[PDB]
């Protein structure tokens, strides 16, 4: 009679149990859920606003619904930009044209533009776990989406996560099959008794599965999400969780214009800047060149983000851009390593939108490409120069640069 009506609620007060309140559940009118007979249309939708950096899990909830449906199903989760949000949308059969992300366990992550989507199925998700030899045990590693509402983007991603204690997990999971006496059916309904203990059950897997990943170079810093580091060395070439990483543990358009407008002031703070289109100078008056690179403030813009993020050693080198005209930069980095702290690359990519910033290696040296791909009001090229010709600028500098102007000039961003 009511039974029907009490499954269907039983299973969607679970669902609204175990995701985050951040993603705001804001389902509709929804029929009665009956278990032979599953639902084809959206069964559930959590919504996150603007600035919201949260996770959903996605395959916790995927095989609780595959639990509670008595007929093969393959649930499905579609996360859709709305142009104002994040919007994932909960299915037990894929609709017809709807999209499965291409994504792999070093492959994780996927920008949304505005009003696109994604999505994964639990035979998607299966099959990334199989491939990558994750841990099959129920409750060991599960996959959850990070969705870092950005807008107009919508930056996720596939990351499994498990137990702080799996001890602890593996002694539930037998205190779950002696009750019952896969093996996913034995948890779900035990924990089904306890909505307490399923939240508590969903909420330890917090554990990062792979903290780290591996990037090959060139490595384009558009593919990174908000807590994505990047660590280049002799130990290789890696993506980082900034809230895992033990080197990262370890200012708006408005600012970065007023410091475009103000470099006149505080001369020594772009002193190697500076330096760096003297050298230019010398190979092919300076002054004509000077105006060319103020013009590309978003290039300042770099060098100003990267001396604010604590890389002070840095070195830009300017060579003409045969495609968009003008000049694309190259940050040189000191030494044989370079970690590039998540909230640097979030800076470095909305102070340079516009410009693809690529990491690159060349002659035992790790560097960025900024080529081209909200107007600044113009300075006075004359007053910038003048301050140059007033400034001093050590011989070992100068030469540095003369090294380095050589050492590039056979280098090709391969774009
Ligand atoms: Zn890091």
């Amino acid at each position: 009679g009511s039974h029907m009506l009490e499954m269907g609620d039983n299973l969607l007060q679970r669902i609204r149990l175990v995701v985050p309140s951040a993603l705001q559940c804001c389902d509709g009118d929804l029929p009665i859920f009956d278990p032979q007979r599953p639902p084809a249309r959206c069964v559930f939708q959590f919504n996150g606003e603007d600035n919201v950096s949260e996770a959903f899990p996605v395959e916790y909830i995927m095989r609780l619904m595959a639990n509670w449906a008595q007929v093969d199903c393959d649930p499905y989760i579609k996360i859709q930009n709305t142009g104002v949000s994040v919007l994932f949308q909960g299915f037990f059969f894929r609709p017809t044209n709807a999209p499965v992300a291409e994504v792999s366990i070093d492959s994780n992550n996927v920008i949304l533009s505005s009003t696109l989507s994604t999505g994964i199925n639990l035979s998607a998700l299966e099959s990334i776990k199989r491939g990558g030899g994750i841990d099959r045990r129920p409750l060991q590693a599960l996959m959850w989406v990070n969705c870092f509402v950005r807008m107009p983007y919508v930056q996720l991603s596939f990351r499994f996560m498990g137990p702080e204690d799996p001890s602890r997990t593996i002694k539930l999971m037998a205190r779950a099959t002696d009750a019952y006496m896969s093996v996913y059916r034995h948890y779900f309904n035990y924990i089904a008794r306890s909505p307490p203990e399923e939240l508590a059950t969903v909420r330890g897997l917090i554990v990062p599965i792979i903290k780290t990943t591996p990037v090959t170079l060139p490595f384009n810093l558009g593919q990174t999400v908000a807590d994505n580091c990047l660590s280049l060395s002799g130990m290789g070439y890696h993506l980082g969780l900034g809230g895992y990483c033990p080197t990262c543990t370890a200012t708006d358009r408005a600012a970065l214009i007023l410091a475009y407008v103000q470099q006149l002031n505080n001369i020594y703070e772009y002193r190697v800047f500076l330096a760096s289109i003297l050298a230019l100078s010398d190979r092919a008056s300076a002054e004509p060149l000077l105006s060319s690179v103020l013009a590309q403030p978003e290039l300042f813009f770099m060098y100003h983000i990267m001396r604010e993020g604590g890389m002070r050693d840095i070195r830009v080198l300017f060579y003409r851009d045969g495609d968009a005209g003008g000049f694309m930069m190259y940050v040189i980095f000191p030494g044989k390593s370079v970690h590039l702290h998540y909230r640097l690359i979030d800076h470095i990519q909305a102070a340079c939108r516009g410009y693809k910033i690529v990491a690159h290696v060349w002659q035992t040296t790790f560097l960025l490409s900024v080529c081209r791909n909200t107007v600044v009001p113009s300075i006075g090229t004359s007053d910038v120069y003048c301050k140059m010709c007033d400034l001093n600028f050590d011989g070992e500098l100068l030469l540095e640069y003369k090294r380095l102007y050589a050492l590039f000039d056979d280098f090709v961003p391969p774009r």
